[PDB]
């Protein structure tokens, strides 16, 4: 369980397995995938890829069919694990991790590339619990020459997807990155994901577009985060809040401690 001068010895999740080189004790995070298409792709993504707030790619090696992509290792483990069920967790907790979302999230966007799946499972924290977003197999270019591509392929999560993608033959990409961080906010303040998918036949979304929130999860969050919730899981994607109008809002700017 080795490759080159790197260890193989835990699986991270799936696989990603923590690499720890057998000479130096350095230990990162390394993806084994035995497509081809694909992962030339990702790699070129991955080497763009360079923010505090982003899993940094350290190169990639091919063994045979096998390819390794080496990366950043967040040794905190998922915010995936740090949201209680039917609790969530405190406020302040998930102010600071809103805030470094939105810093990960704007540098994808300036480069023009979209995560297209976020969710607290792709959400890794660091030593010092800064967070990081990763897996980028499902990111694609939504700018190039300062050029916007519309999306149309379908992918992500259903209960962090937006409903245009479920309603619309193609669509901008960046109201939707913004929608999968108003669910990952609602996760992280009430422990619950709102709806199974934002769809016609969901009756929970129904009850939301209809200002049902003395219902779960909304009754369980405070006014100020959820009048920002409610600018960002908008169905209409061009009336949706976009990064520097959420970097306005009364909730992401309250002085907050535990
Ligand atoms: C302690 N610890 C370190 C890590 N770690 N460090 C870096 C790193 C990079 C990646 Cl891509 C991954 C992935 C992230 C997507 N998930 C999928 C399963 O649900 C979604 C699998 C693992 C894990 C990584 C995780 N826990």
């Amino acid at each position: 369980p080795f490759v080159e001068d790197w260890d193989l010895v835990q699986t991270l999740g799936e696989e990603v397995q923590l690499a720890v080189n057998r000479v130096t004790e350095e230990a990162v995070a390394v993806k084994i995938v035995d497509c081809p298409e694909n992962i030339k792709k990702e790699i070129c993504i991955l080497k763009m890829l360079n923010h505090e707030n982003v899993i940094k790619f350290y190169g990639h090696r091919r063994e045979g069919n096998i390819q390794y992509l080496f990366m950043e290792l967040a040794s905190g483990g998922s915010l995936f694990d740090r949201i209680e069920p039917d609790i969530g967790m405190p406020e302040p907790d998930a102010q600071r991790f809103f805030h470094q979302l939105m810093a990960g999230v704007v540098y994808l966007h300036g480069i023009g590339i979209t995560h297209r799946d976020i969710k607290p499972h792709n959400l890794l924290l660091d030593e010092r619990d800064n967070l990081k977003i990763a897996d980028y197999s499902l990111a694609t270019v939504f700018r190039y020459n300062n050029r916007e591509r519309l999306l149309n392929k379908m992918c992500g999560t259903l209960p962090y997807v937006a409903p245009e993608l479920l309603k619309r033959r193609e669509f901008h990409a960046e109201p939707v990155d913004v929608w999968s961080c108003g669910i990952v906010l609602t996760a992280m303040l009430a422990g619950e994901l709102p709806w199974d998918q934002p769809s016609d036949s969901c009756q929970e979304y129904s009850d939301w577009k209809e200002k049902k929130t003395y219902l779960n999860p909304w009754k369980k969050i405070d006014s100020a985060p959820l009048a920002l919730l409610h600018k960002i899981l908008v169905e209409n994607p061009s009336a949706r809040i976009t990064i520097p109008d959420i970097k306005k809002d009364r909730w992401y700017n309250k002085p907050l401690k535990k």
